[PDB]
């Protein structure tokens, strides 16, 4: 009784996201990022493809190039793309991590001069969860142990012990701040879905190459977390943002948000080996994968961006959310065996090879309007690294792989 879409389909599909994947995103990262003035990546480039070897980097997009490279090099092995891990390690290594109090800076000038000191656990976890994957591929050790040293300093200075969850922001030496935000667009709230969900993104990836016992209870705590406090089962979305006791504190709606921690959460379970608590996991996964259905989708299958605090539906196709749907409809597919989430995952993939790829400048539009047009928006910049797009094309073909062996 399992439908499935012919092998033909199968392979189309998986061989244009190989195609995006090696031939645009990769390529464009690889030739237009790379600086050889201060080392390591530019910050920044602008709508017209200009590098910015003198804007300030940040450590979440630079973490983020360490994963994507070393994933690519370890699924594909490319040699190239190690090079460019190698690269990106480097740099992190020598002037993101603060040798004296542990962790990564926000954000370091050009130069490798650390420009915002602040240790910001959304970037913490993005330190770990690419080290955790440069070791999977290459098997080094220092970047294990740094890995290793930073979720130590998480748990240390962060962990709320009382009320689960972390504190989400300390300054350099690791004292707690007021203000927790990423940036200017989130609420100043002390606890975060969108910083939560990169904790066990990172735990998850750190625990398949440690797996300490400790940190399997840090990891299922977060996933219970996560089922009890940030899922709401009366309407299928996350909740955005709660005070230190989990309380809502807002009632926005994100759609990318819901359909990545849907197919994370069940990885995250998985790689925990966790069977008691997939049921319910597995649950509120398909409940976020059929609710951004429902609600989150444009005719056209790509994803709106969210409904703000006041009810407002942004319309704008971010390149992210159309990458997390992407990967989350096919697992929604993988899980439950509904053809209508593969199509699904077809539609917002003709989506992006039709609108968000950016054909004439390489690499994905950030945002293009409800009406198809581009914004002329930054191709990288502090929030735009190749890890959503680079991720959902690894996944994706994988995936996929698995798929094609049905037969
Ligand atoms: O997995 C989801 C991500 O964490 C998104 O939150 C990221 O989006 C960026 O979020 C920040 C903080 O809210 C915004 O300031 C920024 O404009 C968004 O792009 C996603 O990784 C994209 O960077
Ligand atoms: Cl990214």
């Amino acid at each position: 009784t399992e439908t499935i879409p012919d092998v033909r389909r199968l392979r189309a599909l998986q061989a244009e996201v190989h195609e995006e994947l090696t031939e645009n995103i990769l390529k464009f990262w690889a030739t237009r990022t790379h600086d050889p003035v201060h080392g390591g990546f530019v910050g920044r480039v602008g709508p017209d493809g200009r590098p910015h070897p003198e804007a300030p980097r940040g450590a979440i997009l630079n973490a983020r190039i360490l994963w994507t490279f070393a994933a690519a090099y370890r699924q594909l092995g490319t040699p190239l793309y190690r090079e460019m891990a190698e690269r990106a390690y480097r740099y992190f290594v020598r002037h993101f991590v603060d040798a004296e109090h542990g962790g990564v800076y926000w954000m370091v000038a050009a130069d490798g001069r650390p420009l915002d000191t602040r240790k910001h656990v959304y970037a913490q976890s993005f330190a770990i969860y690419a080290l955790s994957e440069w070791h999977r591929a290459t098997g080094g050790e220092a970047a294990l142990a740094l890995a290793r040293s930073i979720y130590d300093l998480i748990e240390t200075h962060c962990a709320d012990r009382v009320h689960g969850g972390y504190v989400e922001a300390c300054d350099r030496a690791w004292r707690p701040l007021e203000d927790a935000r990423l940036s200017a667009k989130d609420a100043p709230e002390p606890r975060s879905m969108n910083t939560h969900l990169h904790v066990l993104e990172a735990y998850a990836n750190l625990y398949r190459v440690w797996p300490e016992t400790e940190l399997a209870a840090r990891l299922q705590a977060l996933i219970e977390l996560f089922l009890r406090a940030i899922y709401h089962p009366a309407t299928g979305h996350l909740i955005l943002f709660f005070d230190e006791r989990w309380r809502p504190r807002s009632r926005a709606v994100s759609f990318g948000h819901d359909i990545e921690a849907s197919w994370l959460l069940l990885e995250a379970v998985d790689v925990l080996g966790q069977a008691t608590l997939r049921p319910r996991v597995q649950q509120a996964s398909l409940h976020l994968a059929r609710a951004t259905l429902a609600e989150g989708r444009a005719p056209d299958g790509s994803l709106y961006y969210e409904i703000g605090e006041q009810g407002h539906l942004d319309t704008d196709r971010h390149w992210w959310p159309q990458a997390e749907a992407l990967v989350g409809f096919l697992n929604a597919y993988q899980e439950s065996g509904e053809v209508l989430f593969y199509e699904a995952a077809e539609d917002v993939w003709r989506y992006i090879r039709e609108r968000q790829r950016d054909t004439r400048g390489g690499e994905w539009f950030a945002r293009v309007r409800d009406d198809g047009a581009p914004y002329p928006d930054d191709k990288v910049d502090f929030w735009k690294g190749p890890y959503h797009n680079g991720r959902a094309c690894l996944e994706a073909i994988q995936r996929l792989r698995h798929l094609l062996e049905h037969v």
